[PDB]
C-alpha cells in the first residue's frame, strides 16, 4: 500500500530477479562478481523491487535428489525494498549463520537459494469481531494474536493448512499460542494482523526454472503417506 509490496506481486520473473539479486550479492562479496552492489542495486528500477516487505534467505548444498541447509538468514523485525532486504539476506545467509563457516568460492557453483518474501503484518480493523473468520483466509494468511506485551502469538500462512485447521480453529489456536484463550479473537482489546508469505527456489544450482512455493499449496498432514 504505502509502498508495501504484495505476495499477488511476486510472479516467477521477480522470483527470478530476487534469486539473482541473491546470488549476485554473495558472488560479489565472495569476489568473484565484480561490481559496485549499491550502485547495482539502485540500477533496478522496477518499482516492485523497491516496495517493502520481510525477506529470509536460505542456502540448500544440491544433491541429486536431496538437499543439504548450507546457511539461513532472515530479518522480520522491520519491513524494507525487496531488493535490498534480500541482497543483506543472501549475504547474511552466506556470512552470518553461527553454525556454518563462510561460504567458499568453490562452493557457490553448488548452493541452490531459497527466497522468503513475507507481507508487513498488518491490523485487521474489524468492529464486529464475530465476522474476523471471514476477513482471514487459512492458506494465505499467518497471525499475529496481541493484548499487551505479554501475550504475542504468531503463526506462519502454511501452518492452519498442514493441520487442516479451518479459520476459527485457526484464531483459537493462534490465541492460544499467544496465552490467552481459545476466543480471545472475538475481544476488541485484543489486537489481530495478518501477512502473506511466498517461496521462490531454484530447482538446479543457477538454473533458470524456479520453483514458486506458496502456503496455500501445503497438503493437510492426514492425507500425507
Amino acid at each position: 500500500q504505502e509502498q508495501l509490496v504484495a505476495v499477488n506481486e511476486l510472479n516467477e520473473n521477480l522470483g527470478k530477479v530476487l534469486i539473482k539479486i541473491a546470488r549476485d550479492s554473495i558472488a560479489n562479496k565472495l569476489g568473484i562478481l565484480k561490481i559496485n552492489l549499491e550502485d547495482y542495486l539502485s540500477s533496478l528500477n522496477d518499482p516492485i523491487l523497491n516496495k517493502k516487505g520481510l525477506a529470509f534467505v536460505t542456502l540448500e548444498t544440491y544433491y541429486g535428489n536431496s538437499t543439504s541447509l548450507r546457511g539461513c538468514i532472515g530479518y522480520v523485525e522491520a519491513v524494507a525494498p525487496l531488493k535490498e532486504i534480500v541482497s543483506k539476506a543472501a549475504i547474511a545467509a552466506a556470512f552470518s549463520d553461527p553454525r556454518f563457516p563462510p561460504l567458499s568460492k568453490g562452493e557457490f557453483d553448488n548452493i541452490i537459494i531459497e527466497v522468503t518474501v513475507l507481507t508487513k503484518p498488518q491490523e485487521i480493523d474489524v468492529e464486529n469481531r464475530w465476522e474476523l473468520p471471514k476477513k482471514i483466509k487459512v492458506g494465505e494468511d499467518g497471525l499475529i494474536v496481541e493484548y499487551g506485551i505479554l501475550y504475542s502469538g504468531l503463526l506462519l500462512p502454511q501452518v492452519p493448512m498442514e493441520y487442516c485447521w479451518d479459520e476459527e480453529t485457526f484464531l483459537a489456536e493462534t490465541c492460544i499460542k499467544a496465552g490467552l484463550e481459545p476466543d480471545c479473537w472475538l475481544n476488541n482489546k485484543v489486537k489481530i494482523k495478518k501477512f502473506q508469505g511466498i517461496i521462490f527456489r531454484e530447482e538446479k544450482p543457477k538454473s533458470e526454472k524456479i520453483l514458486i512455493i506458496k502456503p496455500s499449496e501445503v497438503k493437510c498432514k492426514k492425507e500425507e503417506i
